[PDB]
């Protein structure tokens, strides 16, 4: 083909309209300078193959049938892949046909890329739906420069052993000149499975941020291993926060709510991996022992609908709506609830809204790769007001140890930091907030991009 | 002992202080004319059997255990009898040690009552916990002249046949003088039973309402079978509900609630016999279909925490919780539940507000011995405003024909009628609730007392 | 159509070949005098409906999609009339779709049996699949006279009442000139609906056996209401016991079970309305108390495959099997459990060698129209061994009262019968079976047949 | 007091008796030469504390109520820290008054462990229960020699770190001289865990088998970290397998099967991580796929009861039981099942004899420190017939590669496996046997208990 630069992702970067921010938007200074191409499905089932120029980019549509899509995305992807990855929270299905159509797609999204690609190109494999690509373009395309980084968790390789397909996986990952995580321990994860899994030599020292990298020795080839933790348009976000209906809308929202003392707030696409049922034990416990006021203390939940023809996602949501309405029985009034709880879509300028609004915000996952929001809250609060409640069980408390950090799994000790937070001075809330400001404005997506390319081009 | 009238109850008429309203009001007038007593557990476990003097009545109270509880209330009761004699909504369990705990509280129910009935006197029996009293009664003391009145469902046949101890059952209640129930079809199948079980001869013609009465040949004595439908102090309700406090109460209701266009309102003890699943199973495909307005349409469920140790109780809880908790996600907005649901006890006076505020009552059992919330609601709406929306499995239904009937299995009329109820004229509405309220203004609790005792003197 | 004689059920009397016994075999000698038609499902979905000249009989197939058996036969019948005809063990499903079919499918049968009968013909219809069809055919052919009888309980009106559908299988049903139930106290439940229900006029008297016949009046026409309990060939089922084959068959399953001292036999299609759980919870607990000797005594259920697709009967089969893997490994040893569970269809000759070895039968079901494997084991002790132990809740044991009766509901007496049967003196045993024997051989299908037809032809 | 070499366990090796083999007699020649001691509770509640000379040892009970077993041995050990190490195939459940316990408990068990031991007395700590005993010892006792071994895996980091008392267990094992775990995996875990949670500085190289020990610093002292991987005495098991009386049992049980020509046989704690259900799923669908005879070939499965007031282990047996009864009730026949389920303990004997009458022996746990099963199975074989048929997931795979190994998530592999074992040939089952026997005969308990001690004797 005739692009330079390449990009291959699940999806196309578009709604159609092209996708606001992300990653997409993080790369339009190198667009600028480069033939960009991205690499996707549209995500609308049976679709054209054909080629759509985008002006800044030239997009490379994938088909998949609603079949492909069942067993390759639903199925492997999200009930294979997902569940592993994030410490089996909940057991993953190994299924052969599964298996089977996820090498079958991955070989479609390499064949496109290839036909993308210029001589000589930089390729750029996202995530964990894609980890069969980086072997397959290399044998298709030795002349390829191949990056992967995956954005979820890389699990130890007493789970990931399980796999029946483990080698395929590892030998498929093992096809980039470069693997990228969000953290080091998912880089030494790594290492440790190619020695222990595919007898590679490896580097043996710790890996670091941006730096240190790991080395894996493949025949011939060397393929590098770092962690590069990914991050936000931090500025952007900073100052969407501060436009006028943005806080109109806040402080509208108090109001809706009957204007209480305090708000906690928690966003997330509806997961198990997200720990919504630990913020709702640990609130309705801390309203049962008189340790938070019903009268003037309100949570929201806006949870994002995901993943519904997946059977745990069912069983998961009614868990979650099962503890909503128990704790608004118990505890609250008619015409005034404890807990609202919104499961659909929001507009990010909705959120935005609700991120200023919110005294307190709960981003409590059992496992996360990075978690987004948690730095999204911080961009907003330029008025540093605000506290953050964050598990250690993301990659973002490798970064945010400002906030008020917790271990999901001590419900004693998220109880009694959900109290130190919305009781917390505003002195000390200012001093969190402005420290943790500081971290995320500078180190954005911007950062993260460059680091990952930077240590890309060092391969060639 | 020196009594000539005597009830005996699971519960004395107390809470201590004694319990306002109900049957103890509604023999006010006799306890002037005779030495009355009433018999019945106190409602705490492990107490004294020493009688109280409350000058109207004295007290004979009977000692229970926590385990007598257990065994014979929670147990016997409320898992084999209560579910049995409702349809089997629920699987009754059949155990030998509940049985035999039950066999024995009945006899020092009856030996209680002995104690305090003077020669000749008239004992009143009172429902399903206390059905062997009348034979037990019989055989202590002869002389006494025994009615039994039952206030919940008499199951066919079919199923009351399941009861390992249903021939104990029966010859219980035939000890009785009169046995009555709400409706003439309790009685027939309690004059089938007999001649089916326990092969005694019967009269054959269908039984009236508080009239035509059946019997049953027992040896040298016949037993009278009744159907006399109970119902409230009708006229105190009524001056009740027009005080300004109830009516100021009722505003502030409506103002908290956001001031809706339309309240629906559900009361009820949580019990699986209620049908407070199907209001929300139809509440939340109507809105679902946007056949109501999620804007401008709320549903208050007022439940009544009970039996929370009986098992299929607290399934019942988690099933009912979710679907609160779901029907907000999907279709309320954030600071606006479209259902607003309170599990706790609730003040007499707060009830009578809620009924002033509601614009249609909802009140739909899968079976139901009367249902009284039913006659309350319609005895409140004196401005003739609102609408009932009635299960026609309740003993109301017969009487209040003029109210929206539903069968409940029957999602799509249930549907189809709170549309109806929610949208009918002013004109249509007060027409309905005028015809209700001469009905249940004129069929008051005294008419229903004066009914039964008139006819358990007839016996004499 | 030239047929004089129309028999209508579900499905044609054919497995293809000619089914034997049952109906059709009953029916031959009037076949012989009569121009018989069979209107019928051919089992097979998507077929002809071209005729069938089976030489004693036309058999006229109804077609039927596989989308007409999920939803009138899988969905209305499976799951929507039999559980609630059968006192609701499990909870029907209230489905429009699946009546809609249902009205759909019965009109398709009723225009079979129109193009098939002659004028003034006699039609037999049979069955619960089937309610609506002589009112159909009524309406399409005045002049027919039509029967119908229901091989399954009917339900008493608490429990009918909650079919959204009542008074259209009412009407239904009425279409008659002759209904008929096993029991009387089907009939009579028929009666009392019609009065409750259609607000018809009824006979009050109890309804007889074979005899005593009850009536509807429906405007100028009379409804014929009888009982008529079915049974078997028993003398053709005497016979085939006491072949050679079948007699070593019967010894080699003593040796093949390493020759027990007394065996129990379970023999049903796999449904919850059987009672199979209760026998295995009783063997169990007879094993824990030591009551039965498990080295000597070993229970053999055979499980007849059914209605795989409904959902209810997929957790029933996951039940029974989880408690015979519990009891086997509890109390039996390797080589040698004491229960040997078969879900497998089983060849008649199979089933009948099974009948001759069994010491015990175990007959148990929660509530069951007739159940004639208690008359076929009955028939086929000629020998005078063996034992019945047999559920009140049958149609059977209106008429194998010496049989040993049990309520399976009162675990304790069906384990205190189990013992007695299994110890049983020689000559107790053949006390009894010689009275059940004398009982089945004298009231066989051919007299059930004529009595029924005899009352039929009596409505011209 | 008076033992220079005291052994900490969570029970006294006694059954009262002594109980055969395993550790204790391990020890014998050790003893010989020294004071010894043992401490440990003696497996029933509330006892006294009294010191016991059983001439070769003295043990010294430890007193546990029926309250302590349930909250530090059924509630913290086997349901939190099991299910934990064994990578959470069940969730753990994290409970603070369990914690509580389970620190009183291990400090009563070091208190007597420092009754016992004489000044500068080496002791040896035992296993998952007794994890905070060596720094609460040497707090108590800094003149001790303290060894660890745990003999349940080490789980990796990112599970690990779910306990809320992570630091506090971490601590507990840092307070001995040598730390030991079956393989190199749970050392290097071990490693990385001081690293990351605790901050120490260690050896970064892999660990290796009885050599190249790892070290964590601590303060002054130095801690080794070793892989020991436990056997069996494989010479006396070899020597009890040729009595005449074991063949001749192993004979009578393939008689009393009905001679199949192969048996296929598992010996179990019924426990989640044995991976029970993946057997009997295998076989299923073998039979199933024709690709088994269902004829001749049947699986004994043995499973000795564990922690039945545990509600995981009750659902577990639940679905065991289930999978048992429907194999049975699809492919099996009167008088002939394919599957021989017994729950119930096995004397030694008669296991060893089942061993010896095993054509494939299948040890498929899901997770297992080491599974001696699999070794015992082998030192039986002395014959050279059968086949072991081994999950990579356990520690006895490290050391049997001769064996039949399977990923036991790969159900495909594992069939296949199934069949490959049931049908190799006499010399190939003789080859791998030979090799596996020669592994086992060399590599016993009484090395690893040697090189245990070595190197803790080198700590000084
Ligand atoms: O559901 P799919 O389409 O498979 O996508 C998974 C997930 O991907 C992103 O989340 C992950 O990446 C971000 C950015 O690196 C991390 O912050 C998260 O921790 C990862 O889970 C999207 O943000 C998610 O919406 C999406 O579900
Ligand atoms: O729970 P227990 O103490 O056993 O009492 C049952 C029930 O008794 C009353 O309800 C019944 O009687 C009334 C009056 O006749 C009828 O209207 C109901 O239909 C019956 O169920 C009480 O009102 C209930 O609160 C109570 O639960
Ligand atoms: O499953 P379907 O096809 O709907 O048939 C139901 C049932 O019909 C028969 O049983 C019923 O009739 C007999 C004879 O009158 C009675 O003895 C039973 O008690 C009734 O249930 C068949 O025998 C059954 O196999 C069939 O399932
Ligand atoms: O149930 P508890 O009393 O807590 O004991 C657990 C377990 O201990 C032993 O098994 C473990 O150690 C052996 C020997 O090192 C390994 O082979 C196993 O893999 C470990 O699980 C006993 O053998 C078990 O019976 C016992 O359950």
């Amino acid at each position: 083909g005739d692009s330079d630069f390449v990009v291959v992702a699940n999806r196309l970067p578009i709604d159609w309209k092209r996708s606001p921010g992300g990653l997409v938007t993080a790369l339009e200074p190198l667009l600028r300078r480069r033939r960009g191409a991205w690499i996707g499905w549209p995500g609308i089932p049976d679709s054209d193959e054909d080629p759509i120029v985008d002006g800044d980019l030239v997009l490379y549509p994938v088909r998949l049938s609603a079949d492909d899509v069942a067993q390759y995305y639903e199925g492997f992807s999200n009930a294979t892949l997902w569940p592993l990855y994030h410490d089996v929270i909940v057991k993953p299905i190994y299924n052969r046909q599964w298996w089977e159509r996820y090498v079958e797609v991955n070989r479609r999204f390499a064949e496109a890329t290839s036909r993308a690609a210029a001589r000589g190109a930089t390729v750029w494999v996202q995530d964990y739906q894609l980890q069969l690509v980086p072997k397959m373009l290399r044998e298709l395309r030795p002349d390829l420069t191949i990056g992967f980084f995956l954005h979820i968790p890389f699990p130890p390789v007493e789970l990931f052993m399980q796999l029946p397909w483990r080698t395929e996986i590892t030998d498929g990952l093992l096809g980039a000149d470069l693997v990228g995580f969000h953290l080091p321990g998912g880089a030494q994860n790594f290492l440790f499975l190619a020695r222990r899994l595919v007898g590679a030599n490896t580097s043996r020292a710790s890996v670091g941020v941006r730096s240190k990298f790991g080395e894996v020795q493949i025949g011939s080839r060397t393929v590098k291993v770092g962690a590069f933790p990914i991050s936000i348009d931090s500025a952007d976000l900073d100052r969407q926060a501060r436009q006028r209906s943005i806080r109109q809308r806040a402080r509208q929202i108090r109001a809706e709510l009957g204007n209480p003392r305090r708000i906690l707030l928690g966003v997330d696409r509806l997961d198990y991996t997200k720990g919504i049922d630990v913020r709702l034990q640990a609130f309705a416990e801390l309203l049962a022992e008189g340790r938070v006021n019903r009268e003037d203390t309100v949570f929201v939940q806006l949870a994002t609908p995901s993943r519904e023809r997946v059977e745990a996602y069912r069983l998961l949501r009614d868990d979650i709506e099962r503890q909503v309405g128990h704790i608004n029985g118990e505890y609250g009034e008619v015409g005034h609830p404890v807990v609202h709880y919104l499961h659909r879509p929001v507009p990010r300028e909705e959120l935005i809204a609700f991120f200023v609004a919110a005294d307190v915000m709960l981003v409590t996952p059992l496992r996360d790769g990075m978690n987004l929001v948690a730095k999204e809250y911080v961009a907003c609060r330029s008025d540093l007001g605000g506290a953050l409640v964050l598990s250690e069980f993301t990659g973002a408390a490798a970064e945010l140890g400002q906030a008020y950090l917790v271990n999901p799994h001590n419900l004693d000790h998220v109880k009694d930091t959900m109290v130190a937070a919305l009781n917390q001075t505003p002195e000390e809330g200012r001093r969190r907030m402005r420290a943790l400001r500081r971290q995320v404005l500078a180190h954005d997506v911007d950062l993260w991009a460059r680091s990952f390319l930077d240590a890309l081009a060092s391969t060639r």
